[PDB]
């Protein structure tokens, strides 16, 4: 009572009701009060993620004390918190010893409470502990406890671990609707259970950084305040919260709705916006992804295991680069592993990395280490027909059971990824001998487990226009830093085709071909003159090359 | 006035009786006294692993001094419990801790030789530096302060032995843990304090059960406190159960309740109902395994033997190897067992021995020796059994692993031991090892029993229990296999309200299709999928099938129809 | 009422009407009042960097407060500050008691509380003062990011700098105040040029005050040059005056070796004297027919800042860059494909076309040894900085260990090597314009690649202290010799299987040098002999080599497995050996020229 400047009270202000009723989490209080009444290894410590309700539990304990529900062994005691940030090189221990003296002079069982004790731990308080005068209650997280309370601890023999995992959705919903009338008078508009459950599920779904009991309340109170500030609609609602979540993340409030039909029905041209032609292919792949996400197939299998073959450079990779954007929300999600190194017997274990203590161990495997983190990729396999006939064992093990075991000992799961097996077979075969070749080259019962084996059709010599038009409308962005406009002339743009297609490399050069030509040919004018940001820069076909 | 703000008075604390009654440990106290009464270098240090009672010896000497049961030249010495945390606490300056330590030393030596000191966990005396914890040596090797100490073996080795010139001034008294009998004696001494703290009663049968179970199942801690803790927990637990809820003493089954609540192990004395479950086991397990009557009996008898109290308490709870034809149901029996006695079909630890064709890949389940790349990670198998020490270990198809991995199981079995890279040990004493294979595959019991003897060696075949030979799928009962599959399918189709109406001809044909005697029931799940689930996935996304439809199937001449 | 002395006021200054120009940031003000009208985690803190305009944000907040645009809980709220120009712990009770007795109507604004955080924390846990904060992000993360004891009452509010179209309005709202001291005119041309030019180029400070300091320094520079003789009329005059005194002290030199230094210092004087006259004559033209700020002094102050060149078209730099591919062919021979590529990416930066958030160029060339993959980078660094010493060259062969990543990043605080700073970061933090050479990238530990993966497409990286140095105006070069025997597929596969494809992704064109041939070797023999002459011109012993001699040389050392180094070895062994045999045996003393000629096998001097 003489040095009460680096610590607060919990039972005094509980005579005022300055604390929230603590509905939920009625088991942890029994656990704590049971550990607090032993003879040794008493004075527990709460262990859990930040923002889950550890302080909430200790406050509820204080409130049950002031009410009177505990055994008389614990009856008639106060609780005091400790702020570690109020002290901090040195003199931290001076104030700490001045505090411990007061605690000992308390001459009773006046229980303390220390939040984030792993800032203290040490050998200064253990004699205070192993004598029977203080009782501390703590708080930290699991990995912290494993660090500051496990390596140099030697005190783990007097701290009891109590776990506070995290609430469920249907439980934090009750928590919220219990903590509702408060804000209904603080701001005061109106509250709908629809808004509450919407906040809960949307935070759970898209806010993957924080945790539930406060993560939800954050959005609820911020949205209520935004609605109050609006009055410079007299109700709150689910859209009234999706707008907040969108202003929080960046993704628009439209897509923040149904994710099954509103996705399967988008498998239309929204793919064909980035991919071109091959409409049979896109429709087939869309069937594959739709009927697989229905919810009747075996739950332990990839979400798609189709392959496609034919000519090069027509967009074989581009279909996957676009598909990763629509489903997993990124084009930096695919992983491509060439089956050209894997032409020997031994190198098949390079994509796992076998033993602890050999050359490639901490480097992990090529196929697994890129999956156990971010398990939502889109795996490609260039020129699979060249891989040694031993990789197929690992591959069949994948697509027959959604699991695999790396070198470390971890278990990885492939039950929500998409396999893709490209190939350059089909040199002359149109549709007749190409399938005979791919039925005789690969194992016959392997292809029994695949999905559709669709064959890309060549670029229609007219349907080079759409791809080059996408390329050109893209490069229309290039010189927007100067706002210079571009000229198009269908003879010139078609003159790129017959001299840049090169159907041995698909359509690969048509990016450098045009960017180097236009950019570094204008690089004289763009420095001297001849152009400004209203000039379409008329470029045309000289009888030989592409002058202006 | 220096050793009053940096120390307590342990002998005065013993006078007020605030200490627990040290019981036994007479050789150690006699050695400590005969070391503490020397002429020069009278400094004993109690060394021993954590929890074995190293401070209790010093409190015992304190109580003995108070009672006057010490030799001639040791009466009224008033030992003192020094501490350094309250000295190195406030000082950020040059020469500030040294004046404190020098005042303390001067006050100890200005009094006559009657201030026996006591620094506990003295491995925290090597620091204090920034030439500190080092002023103490000239007074140490001259018999001026006694300095009874107590540290752990590991901490001693790590901190003190790097300073050999100070280890010379210490005599190591080795404190070894007591056996179960001395632990029972200690508990008999200490029962009263707990009986008074918690307003309950404690029974000697419960004490014996604590000291015994605390030694067969908790194989990481040490005895005199590992045993006391069970008593304390059960007493507090019973007190809570008596209160707060509007024959009242701890019994020899509450301790089993605790030691089974944590560690998971079902150690106990067969509470009622569990016995009914165990008796009704051969059939309750048959609901997921059709046939193989000769094999389920062995496993069931093994489990019953283990829990009835008649089984060698230091050897695995079963080491069967069952082998036979292909797709007969071996792995499936294993999974059915694991689901039976754990309620989680993945609560087992299966390793796929088809991957160890190369010699070196053994290190995955051992770990790597000191000084190599993956060292502090440990071994897969060792770490997977060190926690959850009650699982069912499974070795799928141990016939590809070339004959150098066998020689690790050769001592896994028959003792339940295994050592990782760090030199620890795991206890397999209460798992069930199961290892399948495929040798033979169709032949008589003497055309497979010879291939076994030509593949494995006597030292290994001689380790395990019965070598079960699985039968063939009787062409009459496959309707029940199909029924099991359809039960699984219907359970999967319950997020909606769908049901199935499979006709007898449909079921009969489904069994008749895809059960070739060369592959057994292997190509059946895939067939059911491709012939029902695909057809219905095309039929659910395109309307005309909505939740509630008891979808009927039919047996059209060609492949099945809906 | 006892804080009227220890703190200023903004409830009365706003009624009187004096406040700095606040335009924009109205959404920020709305965010601040919105977070103030909450129950928990209210009372925000502003996060940014010095000179973004959060001071202006709170000032506009105060003006809007006195005007009235508020909710009900904001009855003018009499927001005040707590003057950090008022600084002991016995007075702070007297300061805090006034706010404590109030009902939350005198809320404070702790400008730069980053150092304030005992006394304010318990008085915050009861919830009586708002204590509006404003700091920077790194100091925030250091001080009050890890302490969750106080992070339950602080909601960080991010702010950005650029408001270009209103930055010009701010310049206007300040243009009046900068024309008073400097007797100059600050034109809208200058406003809009500085608002538009120093933004991407001078990327060390931030627009809302760097666009201010540019105009301030331009004003001061112009006011200085208004004095009779301006810049570049005060420069060649100070040069020619000094040059003369260097000539009048060399005539009285009884030396023959300094005559050639007297015979040149005279000439450069004769060359600089004219350009003095030409400017002086043209001066009177403008004297009878600069007195105002424009767009040229802007680029002037840009160039004089951070060494970065950023002008309209700098009238001495025009024909150099179109001559680059040819100007570079004086030092590097062959690899037309490589010189075209390395060249087409310097203009696209001096033109303003290239991507503004990526290095001004970053790509790799590799191939056999002794081809020029290092002489090319050296030649590049020689004609941009005019001295080859001005290239940052780090070797990746010493970084073969994992824990050597902290060698070029620095070691964390509290360790031994801490004040020494980094090795790569500490060179690009101060004066970033150089070219950084990564010698033998293959020999490095495949973990430093994860740092260049950051530098690519982000343009910065962090060090041991936590700050971020910028990498947006340099060129990054990679050298290696993977394969070294394969045509094009072995080396392609080797680099593809040695580096991540998402590291080769952000790279520009990947270059493969060919190797030298007989036709390109005579041009190298000439460079070698010219450099050798320039070297032994310190004893005035010029050489005289014949065409059969140069052909004998260029034929002798050619073998297409080691490149060109055998040529230097042969030059030394065949000429310098004999020459140094004679030079200390007399008979070839200073001031001499010895001819060489082909003999049947050797070439006698
Ligand atoms: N059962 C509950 N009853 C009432 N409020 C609860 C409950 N569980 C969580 N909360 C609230 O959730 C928020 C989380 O606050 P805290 O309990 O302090 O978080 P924490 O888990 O203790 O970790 P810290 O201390 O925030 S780092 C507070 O507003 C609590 O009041
Ligand atoms: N011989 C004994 N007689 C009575 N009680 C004992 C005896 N041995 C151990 N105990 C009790 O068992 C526990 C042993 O704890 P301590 O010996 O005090 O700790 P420790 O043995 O020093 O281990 P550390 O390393 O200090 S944590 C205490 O509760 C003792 O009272
Ligand atoms: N008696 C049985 N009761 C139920 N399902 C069975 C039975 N026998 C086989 N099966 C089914 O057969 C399928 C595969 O059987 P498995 O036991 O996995 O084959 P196996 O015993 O592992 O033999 P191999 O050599 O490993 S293929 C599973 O779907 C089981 O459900
Ligand atoms: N095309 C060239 N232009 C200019 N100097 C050249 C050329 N080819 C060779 N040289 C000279 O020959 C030597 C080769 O220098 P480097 O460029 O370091 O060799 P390199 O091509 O880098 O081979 P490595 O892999 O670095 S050993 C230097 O003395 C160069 O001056
Ligand atoms: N249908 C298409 N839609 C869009 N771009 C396409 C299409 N077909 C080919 N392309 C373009 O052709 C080029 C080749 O892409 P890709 O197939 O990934 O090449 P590679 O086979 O060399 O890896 C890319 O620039 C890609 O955008
Ligand atoms: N939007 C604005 N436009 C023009 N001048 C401004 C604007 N906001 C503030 N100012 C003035 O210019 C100064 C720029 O520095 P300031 O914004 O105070 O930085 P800080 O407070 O972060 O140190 C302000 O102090 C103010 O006098």
């Amino acid at each position: 009572q003489a040095l009460q400047k680096y610590s607060t009270d919990l039972t005094a202000r509980a005579r005022e009701g300055k604390l929230d009723p603590v509905i939920g989490r009625d088991n942890e209080i029994r656990r704590v009060v049971q550990v607090l009444s032993r003879r040794t290894k008493n004075n527990p410590v709460l262990i859990g993620e930040p923002g889950v309700g550890k302080t909430a539990i200790v406050e509820g304990l204080a409130q049950r004390i002031v009410a009177g529900d505990v055994p008389e062994s614990l009856r008639d005691k106060t609780i005091v918190a400790l702020d570690l940030g109020s002290m901090v090189r040195g003199e931290f221990e001076e104030r700490l010893k001045a505090v411990l003296d007061d605690i000992k002079n308390s001459a009773g069982q006046i229980i303390t409470f220390i939040d984030e004790l792993h800032t203290i731990v040490g050998n200064m308080i253990k004699p205070m502990l192993a004598r029977g005068e203080l009782r501390l209650v703590g708080a930290t997280t699991l990995d912290e406890y494993r660090k500051h309370i496990e390596k140099d601890a030697a005190l783990e023999r007097r701290f009891q671990q109590v776990y506070v995992g995290e609430p469920s959705v249907e439980d934090t919903i009750g928590i919220l609707r219990g903590l509702k009338d408060r804000y209904e008078v603080h701001h005061g508009v109106r509250i709908t259970d629809s808004a509450l459950v919407a906040a809960a599920t949307l935070s759970d779904r898209y806010i993957t950084a924080r945790f539930l009991p406060d993560k939800a309340i954050d959005l609820v109170d911020e949205a209520a305040s935004r609605l109050r500030m609006e009055i410079d609609k007299e109700e709150v609602g689910p859209d009234d919260i999706a707008d907040v979540v969108s202003a929080w993340t960046g993704i628009p409030a439209g897509r923040l709705l149904e994710g099954e039909t509103a996705k399967l029905l988008r498998m239309e041209d929204e793919l064909g916006k980035r991919v071109i032609g091959q409409k049979a292919a896109v429709t087939a792949v869309s069937d594959a992804v739709r009927r697989s996400r229905a919810g009747v197939s075996d739950p332990n299998r990839p979400t798609g295991a189709f392959m496609f073959l034919g000519p090069t450079g027509v967009g074989k990779t581009e279909l996957a680069k676009a598909l990763a954007d629509f489903l997993f929300d990124d084009e930096r999600a695919m992983v491509r592993i060439d089956m050209s190194e894997y032409g020997e017997k031994h190198t098949v274990a390079r994509l796992i990395g076998a033993p602890p203590g050999y050359v490639g161990y901490e480097a992990g495997g090529q196929l697994t280490e890129a999956v156990r983190r971010r398990p939502y990729t889109v795996v490609l396999f260039d020129e699979i027909e060249k891989a040694h006939p031993d990789v197929f064992d690992v591959l069949l093990q994948v697509l027959d059971e959604g699991r695999l075991t790396d070198g470390h000992g971890r278990t990885v799961d492939f039950r929500n990824t998409i396999l893709i097996l490209t190939s350059n077979l089909g040199s002359g075969g149109s549709a007749e001998q190409v399938l005979a070749a791919v039925r005789a080259t690969f194992k016959p019962e392997f292809i029994n487990r695949l999905d559709d084996v669709l064959i890309f059709e060549g670029l229609n010599p007219e349907e080079l226009v759409r791809i080059v038009d996408i390329q050109l409308a893209q490069l229309g962005k290039r010189l927007a830093q100067r706002r210079l406009q571009l000229q198009v002339s269908l003879p010139a743009k078609r003159w790129l085709a017959q001299r840049g297609f090169d159907p041995v490399y698909g359509a690969r050069p048509l990016r450098r071909l045009v960017q180097q030509a236009i950019g570094d040919q204008l690089a004289k004018m763009l420095l001297a003159g001849q152009v400004h940001d209203g000039d379409t820069v008329p470029v045309n076909v000289s009888p030989d090359a592409d002058s202006l």
